[PDB]
């Protein structure tokens, strides 16, 4: 025979059920092969890739990654692409996993406004990316066009408490990491393969805070992953827990109890998890500078009772999650916004400072400003940043060495440099520490920052 | 005892069956051990890496990768390494699965007209990667030294229909990506692992359009991969397609039922695959920006029967094939030849710029230069054009937006930049558009394409 | 249950075996499980990346990876995180395999001075990376703050003769690779994954030479393999030899047969080796230009009676050993310190000279500068040279090609460019041969090279 040989479709045509990341669709729970019609539709928008940061994304359904699509082994999937009126560009989609030219894309290119229809058997089971195809394809997949079919085994999956979708991506802008405004598709750094970006599901902090995922001791949790590239291969990891089991696209082989994975460019895997201990669980690509310096992490939280027995210890976790600690990071947008619109208040600058200072300073000065005596000098009431409050902007662009006295104390120490801060981050920073600490208040601007980082 | 125990060479000594890409020796068909004579000359020569493009290659048996080496597990190998006098630099050999200090390359040492012997069992059976290790090591892996070899187990390979031989590799030329002429080795992109191209079997095209793989609807394909590397890793994959299996050097593991693996930088894959639906399957590196702009895409093309129940749908692959849609792109490696020559014609140029206009423009503009009213402007006969053909060199290299009307049709939408094509690829494009479709004629030069590139 | 469920702490606390790379503690060889007492500390220090190239380093325990934990699946450890007084920065640590947040580290937050204690239980089996997870990660784990954890599975790991400890990472010199002097480490191309070395166990050399891995024939070898990070994923590989086993983590799974294989950042696996033929066998990351060109080869070498039947040749390894084929490269730190003190004399450029001259020059000039009649022109008593041995300078920058004449002898042959060279590099080399085989004498100076080099 063929793989995939159950019979031919019975009973009605089934419409079939997407959803927007990070939820699944339920499983199909049928026992037979049915004609399924998938509708998706292409919208190009103006998203937020990260606060304050507007990048026009292309997507499927609305969303990146793209609406999730399953069905069952041996269904038949009549495939319908829509193009919004709206997109500039044409579209396609080539799913993993289907078996014909292109994987669809040859039969599915569709101009604005117009609709595309192809229909294929699918024969193999497995998580799958699905992606465009349309020249130029890197230019496509790094706008975020790609996501996740799932095509079922015909007894289905065993059963768990939460299944969730997350898909990483490596995105392109012409300016730097947090650079403010929006920001073009730069196509010499995708064609070098330095993104600015690395991300799951579309943005940064997409899946921190409060738009972690959830669940409590004692359940399971699936992951559909995926890593729609253009370029990166993730090596995926869960920190603090193990994956029960990994399993690529449909592969025979299954692993189990690894923590860290290698996930191609184009790959896709279902990991599962058992919640032993409360706290966050961070999902990353342990090529330490993307989860670190470019957005690729994400979170799940896990509520319950503690098990001291198995983890006994505090819980001071902004120490690495840093500015992703706190439920979001709004004050940040909404400073942005003030700013484009001309109205950016002291007290904007103070809570959106407030918000980038978690992590960037107060690892070492703490977060009440106090340092630790001898070893890192206090910003709260500091003599030394109310004698030259400017010097601070040298301070934080290009670092401080040297034996310095605070508060009738004396430092001989480093403060690497911090140049990688943009001036409204460095701004921000400096007044939220003026107006914090009973400091001499006043405010930083972007303007001031943009000076002295010109400087020679 | 040692793996390989098979007993003493019986018979005759075998002077053994090498063969050039993408083709592969036959089984050995025997079911004793045998002492295997190898015979291997290293020549450097010009090839071509692109159309228009040479480079100057370092090989093992005249071709990249070089000449595959079939042998059995248990037998002994007396390896001949054979440098050409015409060789510039000194070279030698290193196999993946020999058992000794490195892989033989401490006793292959050979100088130009000279020639070095050694001998090896093969313990090991598997697939395994061989290349040249002589200092700078990375320099002659670059220039193309490397190729595999087959141990084969001792009751032999099971059958298949088609057995190739496919190598990944990543090159690195002083020029950009398909800028002409003879591109020397550069080893600052090299040490950045920056390749300016990424490619199947040595060239952009090698196994694309009339040099496509071939089987039948039906037929079963084992497919022997290499990466060459020097530094890329493969997200090896292959479009509308599935592995039936996946076996990495000699493992004992086989995954099955794969559509995308990672191959290392000097690893090698058997990768099986069973033709079931008509068509072009592309073999890519999935790192997309490889596949798409540096040349990673290799065709396996299946003739047969059509199934409509698996696949039903149009068959449009230039969308995503582009330029390698096409038998070859001949008319642009002639363009090349004729402007060196001082001979090119219009004609030269309409016909290159014919077959770089495919997947380039025609994806929006269509194939006839229709467009589509409202959405696309046509290139056919267009008013806007003819008002000011030179302006279509800004257009072409730095994009255009907002409001333009084009025979008497309004348009508002956005020509992303093409600032990677180079000055005769445009001006190639140009002149191909201006004499197609009633268009005013005359031609656009590759020299003012590079002045209006300088301009601020 | 939970895994590990192994019953409580028994007898009295132990206070756990920490080695240095690259050794290993012993087996625990215990039946029970046990309250194992950690006690590690940080210290930030100044050691030799390569010769006469100093880096700060920050280290648990004061190397490169840093010590060694070797604990039983089912012990609780009570570890105690230490930061020496003279450290500038805050610290950390994070073990994979930990079940808890941050997998420790948000619990072991370390102000210089202090020490910090969290509890956990060993419920996965494995070898698991270790690192530091403070603000701002990627700093920490680039400045060398990684190493292994092993969580041994009950009845103990199968006995081998040997055990040892590699751990690979990836560094960030503001300066380029082999420029003397001390480094700082450079955040920009720690962003863009560009690193400048390479190395095992923190240091070019620290593996090759004098400091190989022994075993010898007959005897197993089982390697404890890190990949620190913090971008790389490597593609691991030994030369000439094949590994037995590999496993990953605490991974069910387990490959057998191969020869190269992907470890993830931040993943770690275990490697088994037999050896079965004497001499050196070589560990690389095969993304080749890292092994050749940055650091990224150590030994493992191999003592015990040839065996003629499996590998017959001679044994030439400085042909891709190099510079590191010889005991150590000494003479290059000491002629870097005597610079640095105003003290270089001319044999101390002579002797750093001979040891950067082997691979390097000796591959195409040979060890006694003889050359090759007609193909490679002499060194030793050159006439060339001597007629202008300024020239030089630019020969070994930039290269040479065409008809040139030496010792009376006809030459048309290309010697490439070799401009990664560093200044003392260049000098010394020279300054060796000019004083070497009846050549002129004098030296060249580094300040010398860099005149020509600075020249249009
Ligand atoms: C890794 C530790 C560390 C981080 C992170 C850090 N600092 Fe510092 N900072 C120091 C140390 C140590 C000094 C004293 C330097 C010396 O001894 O010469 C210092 C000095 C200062 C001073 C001058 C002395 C004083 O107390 O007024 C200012 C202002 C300052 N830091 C602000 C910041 C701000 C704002 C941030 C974040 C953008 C930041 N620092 C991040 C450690 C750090
Ligand atoms: C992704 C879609 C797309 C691709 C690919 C594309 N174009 Fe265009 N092109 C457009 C659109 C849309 C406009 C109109 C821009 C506007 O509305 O401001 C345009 C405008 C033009 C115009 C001016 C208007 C006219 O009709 O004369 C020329 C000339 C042109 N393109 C040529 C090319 C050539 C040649 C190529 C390939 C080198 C190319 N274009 C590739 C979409 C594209
Ligand atoms: C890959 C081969 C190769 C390597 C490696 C190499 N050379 Fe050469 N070298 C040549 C060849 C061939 C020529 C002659 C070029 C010609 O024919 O135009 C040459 C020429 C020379 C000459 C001038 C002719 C003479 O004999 O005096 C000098 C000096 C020289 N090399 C020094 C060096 C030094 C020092 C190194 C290492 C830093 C080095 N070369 C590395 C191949 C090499
Ligand atoms: O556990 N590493 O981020
Ligand atoms: O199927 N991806 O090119
Ligand atoms: O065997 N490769 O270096
Ligand atoms: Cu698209
Ligand atoms: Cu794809
Ligand atoms: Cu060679
Ligand atoms: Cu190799
Ligand atoms: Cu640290
Ligand atoms: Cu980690």
């Amino acid at each position: 025979k063929l793989p995939g040989d159950f019979g031919p479709p019975r009973g009605e045509p089934i419409h079939a059920v997407l959803t927007s990341p990070p939820l699944v669709p339920p499983p199909v729970n049928r026992t037979y092969p049915a004609k399924v019609i998938v509708e998706l539709e292409v919208v190009e928008k103006e998203m937020q890739i990260s606060e304050g940061v507007s990048y026009t994304f292309w997507t499927f359904g609305g969303t990146v990654p793209g609406s999730f699509i399953r069905v069952r082994q041996g269904d038949t999937v009549e495939f319908h692409l829509k193009n919004h009126p709206s997109s500039k560009m044409p579209h396609n989609i080539n799913l993993h996993g289907v078996t014909g030219p292109g994987g669809g894309a040859a039969s599915s290119f569709t101009a604005p406004g117009h609709e595309s229809q192809f229909t294929f058997k699918a024969l193999n089971e497995g998580i799958y990316v699905y992606h465009c195809a349309t020249a130029p394809v890197g230019m496509h997949i790094a706008n975020g066009m790609y996501g996740l079919i799932l095509v079922e085994p015909p007894e289905g999956l065993p059963k768990v408490d939460h299944e969730y979708y997350v898909m990483q991506g490596d995105f392109y802008t012409a300016g730097k990491y947090r650079e403010k405004g929006l920001q073009p598709f730069d196509m010499e750094k995708a064609i070098d393969e330095r993104p600015s970006y690395v991300l799951f599901n579309g943005a940064e902090g997409a899946l921190t805070g409060d738009k972690a995922l959830h669940a409590k001791v004692g359940e399971t949790v699936r992951i559909f992953v995926g890593n729609g590239g253009p370029n990166l291969v993730s090596s995926f990891h869960v920190i603090g827990a193990i994956f029960d089991q990994v399993r690529y696209e449909g592969g025979t082989n299954v692993q189990k109890n690894v923590q860290t994975t290698l996930i191609p460019a184009g790959g896709a895997a279902v990991v599962k998890f058992t919640a032993r201990v409360p706290g966050s669980y961070v999902l990353v690509d342990h090529s330490i500078f993307r989860a670190f310096n470019k957005g690729a992490m994400a979170i799940l939280k896990i509520d319950g009772a503690e098990n001291k027995l198995v983890y006994s210890g505090k819980e001071l976790d902004s120490v690495y999650l840093g500015d992703r600690a706190a439920p979001n990071m709004s004050a940040v947008t909404k400073a942005t916004q003030a700013s484009v619109s001309g109205t950016l208040t002291v007290q904007d600058q103070v809570q959106a400072g407030r918000a980038l200072f978690a992590g960037t300073c107060s690892v070492c000065h703490q977060g009440n400003g106090a340092g630790l005596p001898g070893v890192f000098p206090p910003l709260a009431k500091s003599d030394f940043l109310a004698a030259d409050p400017k010097r601070a902007m040298n301070i934080v662009l290009h670092g401080l060495n040297g034996k310095i006295k605070v508060n009738g104390q004396e430092y001989d120490s480093v403060m690497p440099p911090m140049t990688q801060l943009n001036d409204d981050e460095v701004a921000n920073i400096l007044t939220y520490v003026l107006n914090s600490w009973d400091n001499p208040g006043g405010r930083v601007s972007a303007e001031d920052v943009k000076k002295v980082r010109a400087q020679p």
